């Protein structure tokens, strides 16, 4: 059925924009991703039967949790093809197979906790990996798929280039742990306001491409209000959910993750988009301009939070 998927004509004028949204064509995302994989990557990098096996194995190992689900793994990777189509120069052929694959990855099998309750409640993955658990616990379940018969898409490619592409993906979905996300941005921003970036500098590049991983990871508030409004539900679902389990425990939990506290989700949000979401677009679009559109979206979602708290 995926090897004889077709994309009607309308989805690919509108896919190619940044503020498109996936969620009404659910039938069609694993179809979506082979799309924009062969408009990005050509028609060629991967035996079509390799990639529609590894891409339903990938979607089998999301769970249905509110937030941190199939949708968003595709969501994110729409992101990244839009921002890769509007600076496809930039980046490599391998850059471009790896951060596609990375960004459909890089909540494999979300449990719908953060690192914080693993860590502080000694869970499993909180013993093998120390810092950014979940998203080393990703790149391991990609890995994993990756192993699996007739799945590694990657198998064709030569030792070097293997081991350079997982390098890529590893770096792509580590970047995804916001704790990570605030001294990226910092640095960055510095090399920009004195002039020292360099996209030659292999380091500086990593570095972009993880601005981008969060870019992505965030899109949601890029998106036209509406949707961006209804995705925020699925958030706070997941964080309300987690938040019950330290309540179950006695443990009063942070108010982002208590329901109790749902009258301070505006005043949440406003906060994230200045703290977080402004900062992250407003550097991403001064390396890349092409990709201001996701500045204006966000702005725009921005003023529309402003104007849910001043009553209207
Ligand atoms: C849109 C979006 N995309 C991605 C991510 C990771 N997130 N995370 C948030 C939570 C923002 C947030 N809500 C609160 C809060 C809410 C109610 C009561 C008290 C506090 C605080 N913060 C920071 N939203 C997003
Ligand atoms: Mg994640
Ligand atoms: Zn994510």
């Amino acid at each position: 059925g995926l090897m004889q998927f077709t994309l009607p004509v309308r989805l690919c004028k509108e896919i190619e924009l940044f503020h498109f949204d996936i969620g009404p064509f659910e039938n069609m995302w694993p179809g979506i991703f082979v799309y924009m994989v062969h408009r990005s990557c050509g028609t060629s990098c991967f035996e079509l039967e390799k990639l529609c096996r590894f891409i339903m194995s990938v979607k089998k190992n999301y769970r249905r949790v509110p937030y941190h689900n199939w949708k968003h793994a595709v969501t994110v990777a729409h992101c990244m093809y839009a921002i890769l189509q509007n600076n496809h120069t930039l980046f490599t052929d391998l850059e471009r197979k790896g951060l596609l694959i990375a960004c459909l990855c890089h909540d494999l099998d979300h449990r719908g906790f953060s690192n914080s309750y693993l860590q502080k409640f000694d869970h499993p993955l909180a013993a093998l990996y120390s810092t950014s658990t979940m998203e080393q616990h990703h790149f391991s379940q990609t890995v994993s798929i990756l192993q699996l018969e007739g799945h590694n898409i990657f198998s064709t490619l030569s030792s070097s280039e293997y081991e350079q592409v997982l390098e890529i993906i590893r770096k792509a979905i580590i970047a995804t742990d916001l704790a990570l996300y605030f001294g990226n941005r910092k640095q960055l921003e510095e090399m920009y306001q004195t002039g020292s970036l360099n996209l030659n500098n292999q380091s500086h590049r990593d570095r972009v491409i993880g601005l981008m991983m969060t870019a992505c990871d965030l899109c949601s508030v890029t998106k036209l209000w509406p949707v961006t409004k209804l995705t925020a539900n699925d958030i706070y679902a997941e964080f309300w959910a987690e938040g019950d389990e330290m309540k179950k425990l006695g443990i009063q939990p942070i108010p982002m993750m208590d329901r109790d506290k749902k009258d301070e989700v505006p005043q949440g949000q406003l906060g994230f988009y200045n703290a977080v979401a402004i900062p992250c677009y407003t550097t991403l679009t001064q390396i890349l301009p092409p990709t201001e559109p996701l500045l204006k979206a966000c702005r725009d979602n921005l003023s529309q939070w402003e104007k849910v708290i001043r009553g209207e």
